[PDB]
């Protein structure tokens, strides 16, 4: 069309950081058409977008928050052929040095087996890591972020990626 097709963000949070992350994003798409969902409320919206921003902060050992958890089996129902994905992770890559951001692993996988396209992968350059299970061709699968140890980097590394996977976005 003349513009972009809609992009649908998604995201959970337990103590209210990836909302920022999240604030920071819409309003890099700011003259780009958006729909935001807490997954709180399901997932079952994602089937309606082509370009899709899927966030989540990560807990219990590299897990995605509990509402993606919860809904993964969901998740799988979509098919996902055609859709272009995004995925952004909040962790802490010192607390956790075996599963920065682990929680973006489960939701490419489902996404990939289903027939999507994971765009955006990022450099680890400037990140600290033991081991990793969100590596693929070398590269992080998404947006890594990690507000509690390097908060000052979040609005480029956002801003960047943005204008990234815009070029991939229908
Ligand atoms: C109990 C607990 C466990 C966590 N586990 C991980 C983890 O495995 N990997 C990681 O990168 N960050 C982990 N984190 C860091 C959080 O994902 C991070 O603080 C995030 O910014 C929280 O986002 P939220 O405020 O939107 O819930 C953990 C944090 C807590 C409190």
């Amino acid at each position: 069309g003349s513009f972009m097709k809609t992009i649908g963000i998604f995201y959970a949070t337990l103590t209210g950081t990836t909302v920022g992350i999240v604030d920071e994003i819409e309003f890099f798409l700011k003259k780009d058409d958006f729909k935001t969902f807490n997954v709180k409320n399901g997932v079952k919206e994602i089937e309606n977008f082509e370009n899709l921003i899927l966030v989540t902060p990560t807990y219990q050992v590299g897990e995605a928050h509990a509402a993606w958890m919860n809904n993964l089996k969901k998740l799988e129902e979509i098919d996902f052929t055609g859709k272009v994905v995004g995925l952004v992770g909040l962790g802490n890559q010192f607390a956790f040095g075996e599963s920065f951001c682990g929680g973006i692993r489960y939701l490419y996988d489902i996404v990939v087996k289903k027939g999507g396209k994971v765009v955006g992968f990022t450099s680890t350059d400037g990140y600290h890591y033991e081991e990793t299970s969100i590596i693929e061709n070398g590269k992080f699968i998404g947006l890594a972020l990690d507000e509690e140890n390097q908060p000052n980097l979040t609005p480029k590394r956002i801003g960047d990626w943005i204008t990234e996977i815009k070029k991939e976005f229908k």
